């Protein structure tokens, strides 16, 4: 209240140019020069701004405040996806550790590094749901299953955000994107997403939900159709689910010009008619376009807008600069003017024991034949493929304030384990792809992909002598980051064709091979899953990846991450997904039935999969009753050992079926799950709660109710466990 | 009333035994032995047939009737797909000829041809919306257009039950698959398939609506899920849709087994419940399981279900026996008992003119290289690949009484057409699949493919020295019609491996190479769009295939044939289709589009594609007026020219663009379309009358309404050359 008393008073006081400025998102590029931008700061016509990241920048604009009549001060984002200046593993990597402590931790370091350089907001977390490989930024995401990026939706607000908005050391998050995005058609980026509402309530929100209920300041909206509405206009999105049926109380922020896209989309014949749909749909921040400041002035001047309208806009802006602090110091993450100079990029203001621990959790085995992996610091190791010396691709997409030559290469991060103890042959081995087209697109805008301007077949030689001279083959290949990136969409699965020539080679030569992959989604692996050796997903695992990379391979950590979106056998069995319904035909021998002929069926690597150097067990599934009372909880307990002969750890996965229902509902759901580190010969009792809110589902008229009736409860290491226990719920 | 006063008497008249009894849709097998259900069709419990199809073995079990108390008729249904013992091509085939009197023609002559065997109805047409090429019954349907497949879904039906469904020359058509069966997950047969009310009823639903528009007597319900809810016990779609909504007044029946399937759908606990949910949803006849008859009594017996349940579903049998005349006579379509048992497979009840003269308007030219088609009947002529003298591939999936033997193959009919002007060079070149997993499956349950035992290499040495003996090769390869069928989904869309070797080293002999193609879906031919000097895509062409492709090949027929579903450049650009939403960034080149970037953009073919012997030019676009009055039509001008040297058809496509709409609107919709054939240096003017019924859409809440706004209308002889002028609705 003493809050809204001091927003009212100030609007009370507020011009309509004024307020209109307020919802002006910018930043500094050839659409505004900076010395033009700095002028509209003076005069009132800015509200925030968006990739400035320095100390002596974010000062330099928010000193401009003082010139004008309020004295409203800016608040500044930046895409702080998986890191601000220490990168850790991309999401889908961070995911893959099954502990949301881990995540936050990244989280945190982020915001600690954000907040010090100035920043008020992050556009994160991303949290759409991603079912479709194919698609460039399911590297962002979390993987394909609800529970678990729902979850960890609201652990990365909690982080960011803390206890307090306005502690100097604590950013907004701006959780994202609004809606639906990650269901876009054949994987094309900013393609049409059509969608029955109860797949909408059960499968898909549930995570921006969980962002609201953790108390995510602000919000950003989609550039997808929903039902062919643009989410920028979708007023059933924005207004009764964000608004009323959830009660968002905060700030909605558009997509990079996706105000004027809504004629493209075909939703407006014009500029002023895209303000008008999207400022009465729900969005109250404009980015980059700057049709808000062009056309609010002539639509409300001529009744086609409400001042209620431009109101509701302007006092959510207010209200996340007020919980921001930045009314109370405009400066209270900027520091105190006398205050000292300093190198922004300085080594002593990175994290790295922090980025080394946490891309250690999210390493996954695939592959270990016959106790190959570990390796032994002795001897001499071949080091080849395109991405070994690559500091730009461990990194990954939406690296922030990330610099390359700060990074730890894979292999560096040989080098480094080994010291003098053994001895490391380096080859290129291919370039990472033999296609000019593709190199021509990844150095459209700057050079992120070296390009060795040797023969191909030269440098194969080359790779497949240092293999014959050596005791064993380790080949880093996979994507560059520009693979797994916004706009960067795929219609093959597969490692490029170059570097599957030099592993085609390599395998003839019958050197031990070990496959070290870097890549932002699935990838199509029958062959390799076949052919080599020993298989690490290490995705992009950040600044210190070659270190953490290099721990896992020589023991020093025992792989524990798993698998948080299942392994396609090729882009022709898109989509594939843990929680698919039974249908009415299941393959279980026989023709008749829904499957594929040409190709064997189900995932390469099914959902929560990942291997470990020690061998685990798990006890028959006890349940405390058979029958349980509306109201009551249930008891699921099942006893974890580690029965090989190294200190490990797994995660054990509770999934539940509602076989009989008014829908036809998924053959297997996530419900919980524990990660437990054990010493050899020790074992653990585990112990899982089953309540009626685990039991729901939204049924054709979005109906949320547990129905009485029969219950099946999983305990097992991998979606892949097929035994279970039944209870009756009365 | 002299109909309803005729059934409300029998049906006053009959126990609940024999009610029930009126709803078993049963076929022979070990299911139902021949010998134990003539003795249930004595003591009246059976109501129908289906696979018994020729007259003595229908009479027969009619003959069965008679030792019944109220001694009621069956009738005998049929998958007259695209023929009965005269097969068509398959109806993508049928599409492509751009006629509805040449799709009514192959009705006609398959009714003709069933009601001849004694056969009362046709599981027909199949009109499912297909824009996943990877799907096994995409055979089956008309392509990817609403518009051209609601068209021709009509023209099926008014053919095949012509004036009069008493008439002893028309069957009854059971429409089918209801519903949206095509759109299934991931090309899966079976599959879930998910999607918003708005694209339901736009895009998907049509089709079956314009079959009961004209008057379909019966419906058969899909086995996919709709949002979740199996369509078997779907009550919204069988009740509120088809009946109160739509005014169907006929016969819902099951699907094989898809009521006992909702056990597996995870809908029902047991077989009883399955009972009940299907017979309250609105399905009338239960095809095969038996479930009817086992649980309908106890479930009326307790008050799981209403007394007017059964009536309701007895009622709908009896109402289709009658408008078939079956309570006339029992006999009206298998004669009188004088005539010689006759040869049912007579080559005199065959249609081959018929046959030859449709298969001939089906063929498309998608490339020609320096006018080497048509071929002259003068010289030395190769003839490879394992489809040249293939009987079973050419007849297709759904083949119905079809005989292989009585078919001319692609080899035969070059014979047949040359005579002794020209000679014929054969060799196989290779099997159809090189893959012994995949050659299993084909002759799992009959020997559809017969395979070569010599080595790949083998027949490729055979080949080339074939092709080296010649002046050209014409090279028949595709797939086997096991490939494009029910439950044979794909995961890759190029010819099979073993053929595109063969094909590789053909091209490397440097003799010129025309590709015949057979073939169930769109197939990914961008190697041989860029390689083969010309190709021909001729489906599965029926029994006089071989005679109808030699007419394109020799000049007989110029081909006029156009693609109804796009032709995908890969299995990882699925799905494509013309009338997809524009997106806020469409590409057409920028990097931030909605596209791919490790492979072309766009359909290798788009829809309404096809190539000609001839050329053709069309006239600037004129309107009618500028501004169209709600009530009023507007006329589009177009003078179509064949400006070649050869008599020659094309197809003039008129698309609609509504550019700014409450919803995002496709970037091209068809509307209507002139098949004309013309003289060299001959004109034609073409007339397209546009009404507001042309205009309209399901808006967010199913509003069927045209908004007042600008239209573009498109007129060109594909979906991708186009010229447009713009008109204003008032
Ligand atoms: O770069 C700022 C913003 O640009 C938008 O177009 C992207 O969709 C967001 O993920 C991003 O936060
Ligand atoms: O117009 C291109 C813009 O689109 C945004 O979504 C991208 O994230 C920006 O980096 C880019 O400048
Ligand atoms: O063959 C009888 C019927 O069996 C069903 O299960 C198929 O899906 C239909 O296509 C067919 O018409
Ligand atoms: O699965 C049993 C039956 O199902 C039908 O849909 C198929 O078309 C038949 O070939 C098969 O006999
Ligand atoms: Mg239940
Ligand atoms: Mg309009």
């Amino acid at each position: 209240t003493d809050k809204e008393r001091f927003i009212a008073s100030l609007m009370a006081r507020m011009s309509n140019a004024e307020k209109i400025g307020q919802l002006r998102l910018v930043s500094v590029g050839a659409d505004h020069p900076k010395e033009a931008l700095m002028a509209d700061i003076r005069a009132g016509k800015v509200g925030a701004i968006f990739n400035t990241v320095t100390r002596p920048d974010i000062r330099a604009m928010q000193d401009q405040v003082r010139h004008s009549r309020l004295k409203i001060p800016l608040f500044h984002a930046y895409d702080v996806a998986h890191g601000h200046r220490t990168i850790f593993p991309i999401s889908l990597g961070l995911a893959a550790s099954w502990d949301p402590e881990v995540v936050a931790r990244s989280a945190r370091i982020s915001a600690l590094e954000a907040s010090a350089d100035g920043l008020d907001m992050s556009f994160s977390p991303m949290v759409d749901i991603t079912r479709d490989a194919r698609w460039g930024r399911v590297s962002e995401g979390f993987g394909e299953d609800t529970y678990l990026t729902s979850l960890l939706s609201g652990v990365m607000v909690r982080a960011y955000q803390g206890s307090n908005l306005a502690a100097p050391d604590s950013i907004m998050a701006a959780v994202k994107h609004f809606a639906l995005y990650g269901a876009a058609e054949g994987g094309r980026d900013y393609n049409t997403v059509d969608m029955s509402l109860p797949r909408m309530f059960q499968d898909y929100l549930p995570p921006y939900k969980a962002a609201v209920d953790a108390g995510a300041g602000a919000v950003m909206v989609s550039l997808n159709t929903i039902n062919g509405v643009p989410a920028t206009a979708n007023r059933w999105l924005l207004t009764d689910l964000l608004r009323q049926q959830w009660g968002f109380k905060g700030l909605t922020i558009s997509n990079h010009g996706a105000v004027k896209e809504l004629i493209k989309h075909g939703l407006a014949g014009n500029e002023r008619d895209a303000t008008r749909l999207a400022i009465q749909a729900g969005v109250d921040m404009n980015m980059n376009d700057d049709l808000y400041s062009t056309w609010l002035p002539k639509l409300l001047a001529a009744g086609e807008i409400d001042q209620a309208d431009i109101d509701r806009a302007c006092r959510d802006v207010l209200a996340a600069k007020y919980d921001l602090g930045l009314f109370a110091d405009p400066y209270r993450r900027l520091g105190k003017p006398d205050d000292p100079p300093f190198d922004t990029n300085a080594e002593s203001r990175l994290h790295r024991q922090a980025a080394r621990e946490v891309a250690r959790e999210g390493l996954v085995l695939l592959k270990n034949r016959d106790g190959l992996l570990p390796l032994k610091k002795q001897g001499r190791i071949a080091v080849i493929g395109p991405l070994a010396k690559s500091q730009r691709d461990v990194i990954g997409s939406w690296s922030a304030a990330g610099v390359p030559r700060q990074a730890v290469t894979v292999y560096q991060g040989l080098a480094n384990a080994v010291g003098e103890r053994a001895t490391l042959l380096y080859a290129k081995g291919a370039n990472v792809s033999g296609d000019q087209a593709i190199l021509d697109y990844l150095n459209s805008y700057n050079p992120e992909v070296e390009v060795d301007p040797r023969s191909a077949e030269a440098m194969l030689e080359e790779a497949l002598r240092t293999a014959r001279d050596a005791d064993l083959v380790v080949a880093v290949v996979g994507e560059s980051q520009g693979m797994a990136h916004e706009a960067s969409s795929r219609t093959d699965l597969r490692i490029p064709a170059s570097q599957r020539r030099l592993l085609k080679a390599l395998k003839a030569t019958g050197k031990p091979l070990v496959l070290v992959l870097m890549n932002g989604r699935p990838l199509s692996l029958g062959w390799e899953q076949e052919n080599a050796d020993a298989i690490l997903e290490t995705w992009f695992s950040g600044t210190e990846g070659g270190n953490a990379i290099a721990d896992v391979l020589f023991g020093e950590h025992n792989p524990s991450g798993k698998l948080t979106m299942s392994f396609p056998r090729s882009v022709g069995q898109v989509p594939v997904y843990y929680n698919h319904l039974n249908t009415g035909r299941p393959m279980d021998p026989g023709k008749y039935t829904s499957r594929y002929f040409d190709e064997a069926n189900g995932p390469l690597y099914p959902f929560g999969y990942g291997l470990s150097y020690t061998e685990f067990s798990l006890s028959p599934l006890r349940l405390s009753s058979e029958r349980l009372a509306r109201g009551a909880t249930l008891e699921a307990r099942v006893t974890l050992s580690n029965s090989g002969k190294r200190a490990g750890a797994t995660v054990v996965q509770l999934y539940l079926q509602d076989p009989v229902a008014s829908l036809s509902r998924p053959v297997k759901e996530l419900r919980g799950f524990r990660k437990v580190m054990l010493e050899p010969g020790e074992s653990r009792e585990i112990v899982f709660r089953l309540g009626e809110a685990d039991l729901k589902f939204y049924d054709s008229q979005l109906r949320h109710t547990a129905e009485p009736g029969e219950f099946k409860v999983f305990v097992g290491l991998d979606s892949a466990q097929t035994e279970s226990r039944s209870f009756t719920l009365l």
